[PDB]
This record gives C-alpha cells, sequence and structure tokens, in this order.
RNA sequence: AAUAAAUAAGUUUAAUACCUUUUGCAGCAUGGACCAGCGAUUAAAUGCCGGUAAUUAGCAAAGUUAAACUAACGAAAAAUA
RNA sequence: UCUUGUGACUUAACGUUAGGGGCGAUAAACCAAUCACGCUAUGGCAUAGCUAAGUUUCUGCGAAAUAUAUUUAGGUAUAGCUUAAAAAACUUUAUAGAUAAAA
RNA sequence: UAAGUCAGACGCAAAGCUACAAGGUUUCGCGUCAAAAGGAAAAAAGUCCGCCAGCGAGGCUAAGGUACAUAAA
RNA sequence: UACAAAACCACAACAAAAGUAGUGACUGUUUACCAAAAACACAAGACUCUGCUAACACUUAUAGUGGAAGUAUAGUGUCUGAUACCUGCCCAAAGGCAAAGCAAACGGCAGCUGUAACUCUAACGGCUCUAAGGUAGCAAAAUUCCAUGGCAUUUAAAUGAUGUCCCGCAUGAAUGGUAUAACAACUUCUUAACUGUCUCUAUUCUGGAUUAGGCGAACUUUAAAUGCUUGUGCAGAUGCAGGCUAGCUAACAAGGGACGAAGAGACCCUAUGCAGCUUUAGGGCAGGUUAUUAUUCAAUAAACUACCUUUUUUCUGGGACGGACGCUCUUAUUAAAGAAACAAGAGUGAGCAAUGGUUUUUACUAAUUAUAAAAAAGAAAAGCUUAACUGCAAUACAAACAAUUAAAGCAGGGGCAUUGUCGGCAAUAAUGCAUUGAAGAAAUA
RNA sequence: CGUUCUUCAACCAACGGAAUAAAGCUACGCUAGGGAUAACAGGCUUAUUCGCUCACAGAGUUUUAUCGACGAGCGCGGUUGGCACCUCGAUGUUGGAUCACCGCUUCCUGUAGCUGCAAACGGUUAUAAGGGUUAGACUGUUCGUCUGAUAAUGCGGUACGUGAUCUGAGUUCAAAGCGUCGUAAGACAGUUUGGUUUCUAUCUUUGUUAGCAUAAGUAUUACGGCGUUGUGUACAGUACGAAAGGAUUGUUGCACAAUUAAC
RNA sequence: AAAUACAUAGCUUAGCGGCUAAAGCACUGGUUUCAUAAGCCAGCUAUCAACAGUUCGAGUCUGUUUGUAUUUA
RNA sequence: AAUG
C-alpha cells in the first residue's frame, strides 16, 4: 500500500581546495561517474577516499574515442612529489589524534582500563576470552 | 460581569465573570446557592549528583574492625671557565 | 370494563430445600422494594496507561506538538528543542606577455 | 535538563491525493498564534503596524487617517 | 354439540351480536413493576436404556437416603403434542454411540443438452457427478428480493379481504405434512344495529382551579439592574459591532426562546477492562464410565461425559468487510542532501565449483527487474589455480540506540604473474537480536 | 560437571522477534472515558442537482409562433455526495392533529405585448404575492393510483416549523414464530403478533386586567393595527363565423358561497 | 463497484511447458434387412474466448479488453 | 426377431 526504501546519500562531500586526511570519503556513488586521480583509491561499490594529506582537486578529461572522463585528486600540502612525502604524512596522522584528545577533554576516555587484562594473540591485543582466567607471571614452572 | 478613569457633578468615555479542558471557549462545553470548620509528594532504608564542614571513620583504650592508597620509560645540565 | 368462579382451585398455622447452591407448567423467572449469581464481615487503603482535584508572596530564565521503536497509536523510551568582535578557515569556479636602467 | 513536550492551527507561496473543491487531507519554505497585552480594518486567536518593570494633564512617530458621528487640510 | 330463523311471549329490578381467514385441539400456566400470546404445560404417539444390591439422583462416601418396598403391561431420559388421513431416499467423509450396526439419534436430499404437422412446449433421448440427489401434499404463505405478480368477487373509487393460477430468491413430511366440530379478554376482514367518533358543537350538574381567613412543602440557584433585528464568533447571541427601542411593579392566562429542569448517553468508538454463555481454540485430571495391572474402599491414563484454568494484534479520512506490514530500483515536490499519504510505476525472500582469483591473444563492445557505468576497461577463447583465507587495523560515511556501509596498512600461509594484483561475484535487493538446543576442537576440575 | 573458541538449526514473514501454547457470542449485559470519533440537526464546499445568458445547429418550413442541441460562462443552496468545525456530567425519530411567519421560480382570481390569434378553447413572454388553494376509497406512511365536485386544487424556507400543546400506526430494548446462514452460543442489514410518552413558569416573548405615578372632559393632526373576496346568471344566441360554435365591456343589475362583525 | 472460480471440433468431456491433442454422442461412407431402426466396419472435423508479454518453445505461466456463474454493498 |  506504501513503504520506502531506506535513503542513500549519494553526492560529493569535500570541494576544490578543502583538506582531508588519509582514510576520509569523498564521494558516494552508484556508478563511476567519477574516476579516481592521483593519491585516492576505489571501493568495490565505487566509494572515493583519500589515502595521503592534501587538498582535494577536480579535473575533466577527454577520452580518444571522445568521452569525457572526471577525476578527483588530492594535492600534497606544498606541491610536492617527492618519495619523502610520505614519511611527513605519517607524523602529520600522529600530531591530529593528539589536537584531537586536548581538545575534547581528559574526561572523554578512549582506552578501555578494567579489572582484567586482554588476552594476547598472535603478538596483538585479542578481544575474544581464554577459556580459563589467570593472573599473568604469578606461576612458576613444574 | 454592576465596575474603572475622570468631571463645571448636569454627565462623558473605556469595558462580553472565574475555574477546568482545548488548534481555538463570553461560551449554546465542564464545576460551584452562601458562610464557618475539616481536606491532598509525608516517613524509613539504600543509591546517584551539588552545597557546608571535619582532615580518615567506628569501637575499644599501646589493638582491633571499615574504607582508601600501592611502578609508570629514573627523560633535567640553565658553569661570561 | 373485562376473565375465572367444585378445581391442575383459594385460604390460615407451622415445617423442609441456601449461593461452586436452591426452586422453576422456561419468563433467565423467583430466592426480604428488581438476581446472566443474595446479604454481611474479612483479604483490602483490591487494581485503574482513564476523569476530577492539588492551599502564601516576590525576582530571574524559558519549550514542544517532529523523527525512530514499541500488544504501540489519547501510554512510554531515545534523539531533537529550551538551560548550561576568540582561534582556525578563504567558496558558487577558467588565464596572460604592459619592463629598456649603457658611449 | 535522568525536566517538560511527542492531539497542533491559519496566512502568503509550491507539489501529491480530491473535482487545478472544502475552515479537507499529506509533505515542504517563511511568518504569526499557541505562550502576546497595545494601535488600524465594525465585532476581529493565525491578516497589517508593533513586543507591556512602575507612575506623570510633557514631546516625536508607525500602520492607517485629515467636512458629521470622530482627533487632524 | 354449535349456528341461522318470519313470528310469538315480557309487572318493578338485572342486561349486549354474527360471519370469513390465520394460529393453537380443549380447561389450565407465565416475564411481582411497560409483553397473557401463536410461547409453556397438557391427554396421546414413538425411540432408547434398566433383571433388582435395577438404571439414575443427593453425598467426602467406606455410610445413609430417594427410585420403591415398586419389579419390564414397571421405572429413568429424549423429541413430537387431542383426534382423522399420511409419514418417501441416504450411515459415504468428519464425529458420537453400538452386537462391525443406528436417521421418530445430531444431519443431507444436483447440473448441462437435443427433440411432436404452423408455432410453442417436451411425452421421449445424450452426458457429467454424488452417500443420496426432495416423493406425496401444500404453495404469492406468520415463508416471495422483482411486487402494489395475473384473473374473478367485494366499493362511486381497493398497496385491503376471500377464491384461483405456480420449481417455491430460500416449501416439504414426528425440529412432522395436510385437514378438522367445539373452544379463545389472541391477530385479520365483513354484515346488522347503534350512537357527540365525526360534519360542528352548544347548554348544564358535581369536584378542583379561581376569591378570602388559617396552616405550610419540593425540583432549582457562579453573580445579575436579564428588549428586537442583521452582522460577527468554538461555525444557531439577553450580555460583542451597526440599525432600532423611553411611564413604574405586579395579578390572571398561554407555552416560542433561556442550545429550560431531572439521571458523569443506553446508540457509536476507545480500555492494563469486567462478567455470563458456546465450541472439533491451548493446557490439566480432581467425580463417574471405560481400559490395563496389583492386594484380600487400590495405582497409572493422548478416550467419552462433568469440572477447573488460560488465549482470542495493530494500522484505518469512525468501526466492521477488504487490503497491508521485511528489503531494493524509478516518478512529482527542479539542477546540494533530506522529505509524507490505504499516492504512482516495476522487482525480490536467489543463482554460480565457475558466472570466483590471476596471466596471454583480438576482424568483438553486449546484457540485466530497471538504468547515458566502464577502452588500459569489459566480454569471449586458451592455460594454471582456491584469497569464496588465519590473527589484527588508522580514518570516515551514516545513524535515537541496536545493528548496517567503505577501508589504507601490519604479520603468517598461499595463487597467477615476475614485482603487480587476489580478504568472492560491474554497482544499487536475495534477510532475523537475545534466549534455548546441537556439532568439531581445546583448557580446567 | 563446568568454561572458551570454530559453527549451525527451529518458531519468530504481526519480519526490534519473547507471559511456552492457544477461537467465538451478548438484543440479558455492567464499569471507566471521548464530541480527540460515527448515526439526526446546524456549519464549510458545490462535483452532482436546479436555474439563467451566450450559442440558432437541427425540427417546424419564409419567420427565434412553438419545440430544441453540441459547447462555454455565471448564479442558487431545496437533490445525491465530501469533510469531521459545535454538542456524548443527554441538541427527544418518521408522518399527522392544532396554530403559524416569510420568499416568488404564479395553480386560480389581475395588467400589457406576440402568435401558425376569425369566434370559443389555447400557446408563449414581461409584470403582479391582497384573497383563495376541495370532500372521500387503498396505504403507518412523505409519495403514489383512483372516484364525485371545483375559479383553481402552486412550489419552497422556517432544528427537512411546531411532543415543558396532543397523538405513537412505522422505525429503534427485554417475549415468541417462520425462512436463510453458523458445529454451537447466536446473526439478518428479511418478515409477523405484543410492548410505560414526566415537569406547580424565576427571566425573556405574547393575550388580558388592576394599582401607582401631572385635575377632568371634547379632541384636528400624526402614529400603529386590519386589508377592500369568489362563483353563477341577465343585458345577447348579439359581435365573429359558410355552417357549426359562440364572446368582449361594466365605480353594471340580481341570487348564492366563504370570511369578518355583531345580534 | 469489491471477492472467488470458468471460457476447450457440431455438443458433453482429456490436457495445465518438449511440438498443437485423448474418450464418448453427432456427421459421412460401407455391411446386415423386402425396407426402416438396433448391431458391426472404416473415416472426418489445422480441436484449444481475444490482445499484449515471459521463455530456446506456452492450450498450459503473468496482465488488459470482453462474456458466465458465486459471495458481498 | 422393435416397426410397417
Ligand atoms: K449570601
Ligand atoms: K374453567
Ligand atoms: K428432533
Ligand atoms: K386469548
Ligand atoms: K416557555
Ligand atoms: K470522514
Ligand atoms: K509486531
Ligand atoms: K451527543
Ligand atoms: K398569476
Ligand atoms: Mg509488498
Ligand atoms: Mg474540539
Ligand atoms: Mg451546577
Ligand atoms: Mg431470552
Ligand atoms: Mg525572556
Ligand atoms: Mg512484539
Ligand atoms: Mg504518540
Ligand atoms: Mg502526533
Ligand atoms: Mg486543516
Ligand atoms: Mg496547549
Ligand atoms: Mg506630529
Ligand atoms: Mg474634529
Ligand atoms: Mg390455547
Ligand atoms: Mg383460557
Ligand atoms: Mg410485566
Ligand atoms: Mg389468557
Ligand atoms: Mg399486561
Ligand atoms: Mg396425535
Ligand atoms: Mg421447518
Ligand atoms: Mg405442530
Ligand atoms: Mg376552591
Ligand atoms: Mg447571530
Ligand atoms: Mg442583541
Ligand atoms: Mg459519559
Ligand atoms: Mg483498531
Ligand atoms: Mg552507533
Ligand atoms: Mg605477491
Ligand atoms: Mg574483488
Ligand atoms: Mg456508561
Ligand atoms: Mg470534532
Ligand atoms: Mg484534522
Ligand atoms: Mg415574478
Ligand atoms: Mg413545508
Ligand atoms: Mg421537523
Ligand atoms: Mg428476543
Ligand atoms: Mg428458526
Ligand atoms: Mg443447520
Ligand atoms: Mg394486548
Ligand atoms: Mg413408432
Amino acid at each position: 500500500q506504501g513503504g520506502k526504501s531506506h535513503a542513500k546519500n549519494w553526492g560529493p562531500k569535500f570541494g576544490d581546495g578543502e583538506i582531508v586526511f588519509p582514510g576520509m570519503i569523498i564521494m558516494r556513488q552508484k556508478q563511476g561517474i567519477y574516476s579516481p586521480g592521483y593519491n585516492v583509491g576505489r571501493g568495490r561499490d565505487y566509494t572515493i577516499f583519500a589515502k595521503t594529506v592534501g587538498y582535494v582537486e577536480y579535473s575533466k578529461l577527454k577520452t580518444e574515442r571522445g568521452k569525457t572522463r572526471r577525476y578527483i585528486h588530492v594535492v600534497p600540502i606544498n606541491d610536492d612529489w617527492s618519495p619523502e612525502y610520505q614519511k611527513l604524512a605519517d607524523e602529520l596522522v600522529v600530531r591530529r589524534a593528539e589536537v584531537k584528545r586536548q581538545i575534547l577533554g581528559h574526561h572523554v576516555h578512549t582506552e578501555p582500563a578494567f579489572h582484567f587484562s586482554l588476552p594476547q594473540r598472535n603478538g596483538n591485543m585479542s578481544w575474544l576470552l581464554n577459556s580459563v582466567h589467570k593472573f599473568p607471571g604469578t606461576t612458576t614452572l613444574a
């Protein structure tokens, strides 16, 4: 009788000259209307995301067969295309997290603090429990 | 809705009670004839968040209960000799 | 005014059947002034997302009637709303050859 | 504020449903009422001007008015 | 028995019909306080059960009592309801009961098509299906939607009454069919007579009202000093705006308005609703019967009867009836996003062991529910493969929350290449929390 | 026996799914609430209905005498509808009896034109609301059919006027019968028989009367109320007309009927 | 106007995805009989309401336009 | 072995 499907927000998220950080989504589209340019990626559903720190750019290209192609680019901070820019981006990522924690305040906790320790698997932290809970380092050999 | 603001005291102008309930009530929606008396977030235990103090608390009386605290990276060199 | 008026009749005294019931030529009739479960005490200040009511004064601030979910639609929860000239940023899109200093 | 609210209404301007009807109904942009006294149009919730701490027989204006009712050519 | 009847007979008192149709035989009985009837009972008919410590009922029953101190021509239960003439077929399926049978137990009892001189009709044929296919009788009914059916009688005039025609929406034979003398404070129509019922009212008697003395209530009351008319307004004004209205207070009389008084609307819808009743809605066994087993009035129960307890959504241009409830695509509300109606137009609750991953070649550039995706990309062809992995993850989209969506990167073991890609499929749908249950492995006790 | 990891299944499609499971009747009904929500009446709207104008096609056949259309516009609030704004601590249902006020879209009684108007009987348009608008059979009816007369037997609004004035036949409680549907309780929106109608008038409106308030009598004018009706017949078998048929006119004459006023 | 079924040679009646077809009456020809009926033998009807879709392929599955019942207002 |  009635009914409606859940809405999908297709469209751009940033304009020309806006600053982005790695992992941020720039475009949500149902078809490949826009193609990935430099310093960007594309998901299996045609989601375009940034892969470095920089500013968003838009450009148009005319192909060999007379079709129009549209790209999305991310430009480095000072137009630095050298391979040394990657380490600068890594430092900026660490700094950005510190800025956010300072603004939010101490009472917005960003790590858990339980009365027990989480198990370790394959050298990383795991959220799955072991069959038995034991204190670390409270037993000797044999 | 019987009053109000004024006046040379003759009068002139302004002006559809209250409560409850509603998008909206002078309401042709609800309740009250009037007076006096009576008539409705109170007490205990526990928890959370502010305020005001003590500077651990209770017993006991040189010794015991309750609470609270208890490792995180030992990183500074400021000598006009 | 009308029906019956020796009969399946009417009347008086006393007695019998009691509510998870009795009685009934059945009308759900009657059982102490109106019974599809009598009266009284107790459980008991039953329960009511419904209607009604809520008692002195002054000062300051000040909404909503939408979204989602619901044995949910005149109820309730979450979000929303109301209380509690700083820093940072540059955005409504497209392009040229203009100088003349020295015997 | 771990509060109240989850019955809304109409004007101008658009669209769906109705019959390019309803003071109809469903969304949407602004405003007003709701919770807003005062002035103009006859009475005047939603239109036009404009937001009331108190008193006074001072003055200038808005919307709207300027032969009588009724202040001002 | 009942009815008609010219006429005849009466001191004063007492006085009130007949016929037609429908329904019940009759006299009786009933909703104390709106229904007296066609409803119930009734004499009578039939069916079934019961061998006597009878069946059955009361009761905790191991008692005791009624039945009955009766004994199948008797007693219990059920449906028909004097009397006269009658009372046809079916026990399949789903139940109940019983001696594998029972309908006067509870119930049922069709459709299509061709055919006789002109026509019409079908005496007469053909086919399908079922346990059986409604027989006689009666029939515009207390039963008929078309409807005030057609014809005749009745009247000056007939939605009336009686008679008659008839597959009758949806008649019908013991939930009986058709008739029937008598009887009826029952319903219907007609005749005689009579009359203030009426044309059309008038006069009068008795009592009240009305006048005077005495005695002395009740409903109701926010406050009142309470005009008309049109306009306005929670949409019908004594009280607001315009046009009008000028002696004062009552008595007797009428009843337009004060949305007049009395009873927190019964109708309708809405509830954390309540109650009674019904059943092949769920669960139980706690009386009897029945079945099995055991001791010299007992134990267990997927049965029948009785009893106890529980459930029987919401949305909705009021409710019921109908329809609908998850998830995708598209249309209008322009060219950011978002946006509702029981608005509109289409899909889906999967498929693929390759239609997945990856290399090479080229006279190819399609298709999907729908769609201007895509050329260093795809499709097809050829080869090798299982990444349709193990353990983690910065940062974002969205969003009340739950969950849902995209993803660089790190370690391990792999595939095809030979340093690139692979954590399923062009993309946008193919789904389900927690609980409970189950399987493989591992660690404890 | 318990815990963790890797996984799956059933009812959840009322698809945020849980009180394990799980249908109905009430006209014998009961309580708490709503005009937040229906049935009668009012309100808004005017699709539909109705009326008028333009249109003059087509029938009549010289005439737009008369009838009458496609299509468009405007108006009315009386037909069938839509909405849910007022009332559920109550705004009495259909028809009639009794007594009324208003509109004109005129049935009769009037005035003035046209005509396919000789007369008579008619047709149509404009204007006019003072008076009048009948007695009976059937039906609960509104309506409808019919009978004998009549100058004629008009329509609509007023809570589809009118129950604190009357009526209760229909519809709409509890009883009962028949048919159809349901296993049943029961239902009909089908039919049949029966079934309680309260009120002493405070305010306003209206008809009469008394007392009180400026002495009594006669009183032009003004103001208010009422409303001057209808049929037959004679003047005439004359006008008109081949015949048949058969008038107009009137401060007319006469008889009668209704209404009003008294006696 | 809603809701559940059905439209198959001349007439009843199989069939509901592999080609577009079964059975009985009727019709035609032959045989039997003096002749007509019954009885026997062989044949015949492109055998699938109408339109648009799905699919390699539809009487068969999905919609629309017509006709017929059945239930409801 | 129904009929003319
Ligand atoms: K007083
Ligand atoms: K008797
Ligand atoms: K019986
Ligand atoms: K009787
Ligand atoms: K009155
Ligand atoms: K409505
Ligand atoms: K649900
Ligand atoms: K009401
Ligand atoms: K006239
Ligand atoms: Mg659907
Ligand atoms: Mg209201
Ligand atoms: Mg009161
Ligand atoms: Mg009864
Ligand atoms: Mg403020
Ligand atoms: Mg639920
Ligand atoms: Mg709500
Ligand atoms: Mg709401
Ligand atoms: Mg509205
Ligand atoms: Mg409010
Ligand atoms: Mg000035
Ligand atoms: Mg002046
Ligand atoms: Mg009798
Ligand atoms: Mg008797
Ligand atoms: Mg009685
Ligand atoms: Mg009697
Ligand atoms: Mg009686
Ligand atoms: Mg008998
Ligand atoms: Mg019968
Ligand atoms: Mg009988
Ligand atoms: Mg007297
Ligand atoms: Mg008014
Ligand atoms: Mg007035
Ligand atoms: Mg009430
Ligand atoms: Mg509902
Ligand atoms: Mg979240
Ligand atoms: Mg590799
Ligand atoms: Mg992939
Ligand atoms: Mg009630
Ligand atoms: Mg309302
Ligand atoms: Mg509304
Ligand atoms: Mg006129
Ligand atoms: Mg009238
Ligand atoms: Mg009326
Ligand atoms: Mg009854
Ligand atoms: Mg019956
Ligand atoms: Mg039956
Ligand atoms: Mg009687
Ligand atoms: Mg013969």
